[PDB]
């Protein structure tokens, strides 16, 4: 079954705790959004893991360069997974993975923005086993919706051997679109953080997921 | 015009960054809060440094990839002068960051680290972006990738496109002559200045060399 991941795109830790104190036990993965990494620094990862050690903590650092330096900082802060932006040099993705192996963590390729299938092949050959298919937030606000092109690419990535995470302003009604595909993880940020009842929002995703998968 | 000198502070903590700034703040033109420092300390790095050097241009190398209006605003509210947007970012992300930049009389730079296309370069121009950072990846450098004709060609073409170009990537004094004849806007030095026996003398040697090759 696809796991449920909550994106913490808050600017301060106290803001993030308003959400985790409610749904921490309702999700599988607690992500330190890029906005939180830049707002508080890597201490966000260290503090959240200390609070929820039984959960998977993802540092959405979107590493672009200095792969072994930035990943080591996240894993030393106890992160389980870290993200590497899709346009990073292949040596950058490789370095982060090498470090991740030292901590028994893992690396994800953030497919935010422009990327190609040739790069996708390179990531496989490098040994990367996870990708995050992301519909850009700025793109969404510009009227961009989910479509067949996305479904097709997602299926293709899956056929390549990647464990695929789908994210990007996902609402409970968007789940049916991905039925049939073995999605590894579904990410929900605003739809859970900003719902009237975050707990009900989280449980409904879980419910819908178990029902469709 | 003479290319300016910018020091990249890719430190993990503020105190480590200050060991350098207390020495060369007045020897360089632009003080950069490297990505590593941002992730290490958070946006407070930008605010503290600007309060220390208000007369200097402070760049936040945030490498914005999405949520361009939110992240840029965070950096600008912390008093950054310039912010960087990673090259693969959706064009709307770059536009949104630029829109916020105008509100704070700041500016945006497209960070050319990794894979990008000329078609994308045209879009940045159309969007009104005036600065790009040609970067030779640090991980590629360690992999044995040196500065070559391929880079010079691209840099020249970006310059002809109307972009003010910044060059960076493990630059050493020996590499500067490779860019002679090109109207480079800024030369960024990180390790070559932070790790020298005498950072002050390292910074001055870069300046002297720049004045000699571009004067
Ligand atoms: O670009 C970013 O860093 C976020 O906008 C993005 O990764 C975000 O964390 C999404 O993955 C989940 O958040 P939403 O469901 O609210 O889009
Ligand atoms: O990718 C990064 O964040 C840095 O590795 C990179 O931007 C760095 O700041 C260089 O631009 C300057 O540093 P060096 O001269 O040491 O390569
Ligand atoms: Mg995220
Ligand atoms: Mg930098």
């Amino acid at each position: 079954l696809p796991m449920l991941q909550v994106a913490l795109d808050n600017q301060t830790m106290d803001s993030a705790y308003e959400t985790t104190r409610l749904i921490a036990e309702e999700v599988d993965i607690i992500e330190v959004g890029t906005i939180l990494c830049v707002g508080e620094g890597v201490r966000a990862v260290r503090d959240l893991k200390a609070l929820y050690p039984h959960k998977i903590v993802l540092a959405d650092a979107k590493i672009a360069d200095a792969g072994k330096i930035l990943s080591r900082m996240c894993f030393e802060a106890n992160a389980d997974w870290v993200t590497v932006i899709c346009c990073a040099d292949i040596n950058t993705a490789k370095g982060a993975l090498d470090v991740a192996k030292e901590f028994n963590g893992d690396v994800q390729i953030e497919l935010t923005g422009y990327w190609t299938w040739e790069q996708a092949q390179q990531w496989r050959d490098a040994g990367i086993g996870q990708v995050v298919y992301h519909r850009s937030r700025d793109a969404q606000a510009a009227g961009v919706a989910w479509g067949e092109a996305d479904i097709t690419a997602i299926k293709r990535l899956s056929d390549m051997g990647f464990k695929v995470t789908v994210t990007g302003g996902l609402a409970l009604e968007d789940l049916p679109l991905f039925k049939g595909i073995p999605i590894h993880v579904f990410i929900a940020g605003r739809s859970i953080r900003d719902a009237a009842s975050p707990v009900e929002a989280a449980r409904q995703f879980k419910r819908s997921i178990a029902e469709l998968w």
